[PDB]
DNA sequence: TCGGCTTCGCGCA
DNA sequence: TGCGCGAAGCCGAT
């Protein structure tokens, strides 16, 4: 569909039918950004051609009574400020709210629209509006994978057991879809309040906010500002300060030296591509780029494989073979504790470092990347059944994450619980051949009381 | 039918 | 601290 710095392969037609007289509609869910989308830019480049104007809506479901106010709070500031950036370009911006399946198909009769475009994600939920929206249009809908570097599809075709699989098929790929992103041009042709939506869903998950003793909110707001713009400066620091230590301290939960990129990334407020075209571009040690470049490519975007091709992503089904039979002979094991999801979600279990890493949890909503995995490891080892803990780490990690109700958090959980894209390790008591992390491996990688003392 | 697996623990300088 | 081995099942190159 016309365009000359524009790789086909990134969209796929998800209904085909006759192109409508009026405005191109570009259906922005996962990727909240107007700087470095493929799917706008997909949508500016059609809305071109039919000498048509393009306009993006938002559909606010009622899913954000699930999570709480850190995440309601983060994605509103992000699409105020969003919306002020599409207006400069003439672009106007509509906020629905109810079922995506009714308003867009609503929308697009009421205005008229010819064509029909949505960035891609792999999620359950999105899959099945895409299939209401596609029974209530009659007009040419599209989707567009304006997430991953390569497209889901295109990376691969079905699901891919382990990373050392899945790396040479990216690698291969990355000098055809590793390119830079034009400039999004203005439209040409012109034809719900975000302070209503963000003051009705604050007081509607008032009741429901994290209090400690004296009715003080746990959540620290000022850690991560919201936005386009505030994702830009995140990853100008990284590059500058943090980058070239990041190879040898990432597992150091003590140092602040991750890039901090995952409420940003998750929420589509900077672009993955953009990312990995500035860090491919610096001059830094070639360990750390690797290191790097790995977490965001490789084992990002194998996250969305995982979740394409197995819709049971979130269950004990999806676990490998070997897995489910080790988990499955363990169930019998005597647990030498066993926690309810009120007390793991209140931190009050006998492991300091695991009730730290919970209260870094609760305080700033991004928990780092090495504890995350000790963390999810001993709820499996400290639960009834691996059942029962795989759905306490994923409430725990979709209710308190800003990047969590994501693709990485269901593979990250599944890779911790269940071996996925893993292998098989000790034969144990509880966990079975399930890879094993303890309180004494985590003291001689880093200073663990540092890392306790700073969160209680 | 071998090689090597994100990210393990553990003994040893 | 950083290094090498152990423990374990399987994909994918042939
Ligand atoms: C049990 C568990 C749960 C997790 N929960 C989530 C989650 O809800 N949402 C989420 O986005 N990620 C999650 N992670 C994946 C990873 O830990 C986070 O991406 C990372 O902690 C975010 O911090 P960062 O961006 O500063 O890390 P960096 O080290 O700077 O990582 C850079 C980017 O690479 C990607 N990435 C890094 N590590 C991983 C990984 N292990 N798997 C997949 N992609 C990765 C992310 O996009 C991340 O932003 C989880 C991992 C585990 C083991």
């Amino acid at each position: 569909p016309r365009g000359s710095h524009m790789n086909p392969k990134r969209i796929r037609a998800l209904k085909s039918g006759k192109q409508g007289d009026g405005p191109v509609v570009y259906w922005m869910s996962r990727d909240q950004r107007a700087e470095d989308n493929w799917a706008l830019l997909f949508s500016r480049a059609i809305a071109k051609e039919a000498n048509v104007p393009v306009v993006v809506v938002f559909c606010l479901t009622d899913e954000f009574l699930e999570a709480g106010i850190r995440q309601y709070e983060f994605m509103l500031k992000g699409l105020q400020e969003l919306e002020v950036s599409l207006s400069r370009k003439k672009i106007p911006s509509f906020f629905l709210r109810g079922d995506p399946g009714e308003k867009i198909s609503r929308f697009v009769k009421d205005y008229n629209a010819g064509t029909l475009v949505t960035d891609f994600s792999p999620l359950r939920i999105k899959n099945q509006w895409i299939e209401k929206v596609i029974s209530g249009i009659s007009i040419p809908f599209f989707e567009v994978d304006a997430h991953n570097v390569v497209p889901c599809w295109e990376a691969s075709q079905k699901h891919e057991y382990a990373a050392h699989t899945f790396r040479p098929k990216l690698y291969a790929l990355l000098p055809e879809f590793l390119e830079e992103f034009p400039e999004l041009e203005p439209n040409s042709v012109t034809p719900e309040t975000l302070s209503d939506v963000l003051e009705t869903g604050v007081k509607a998950l008032l009741p429901e906010r994290a209090l400690l003793k004296n009715k003080d909110p746990l959540f620290e707001p000022w850690h991560f500002e919201p936005g386009e713009k505030a994702a830009k400066k995140v990853m100008e620091s990284f590059i500058a300060d943090r980058l070239d230590s990041y190879g040898a301290l990432r597992n150091d939960p003590t140092k602040n030296m991750l890039s901090n990129l995952s409420p940003y990334l998750h929420f589509g407020q900077i672009s993955s591509q953009r990312v990995v075209l500035e860090v491919e571009k610096a001059e830094s040690n070639p360990g750390s780029k690797k290191a790097f470049l790995d977490e965001i490519l490789i084992w990002k975007e194998i996250s969305d494989n995982f979740c394409y091709y197995n819709p049971g992503y979130d269950g004990f089904e999806s676990f490998p073979s070997w897995a489910k039979e080790s988990l499955n002979a363990h169930r019998n094991d005597v647990r030498s504790h066993i926690y309810t999801l009120e007390e793991f979600e209140a931190g009050k279990t006998h492991d300091p470092l695991w009730n730290a890493s919970q209260m870094e949890l609760l305080s700033t909503g991004k928990m780092h990347g090495y504890t995350r995995m000790y963390w999810a490891k001993k709820i499996l080892e400290w639960s009834e059944s691996p059942e029962k803990a795989l759905e306490i780490a994923i409430c725990l990690n979709d209710r308190y994450e800003l990047d969590g109700r994501d693709p990485n958090g269901y593979a990250g959980i599944a890779w911790s619980i269940g071996g996925v894209h893993d292998r098989a390790w000790g034969e144990r008591e509880v966990t079975g051949k399930i890879r094993y992390m303890s309180y004494e491996g985590c003291k001689r990688k880093f200073d663990v009381k540092l890392y306790i003392e700073k969160y209680s």
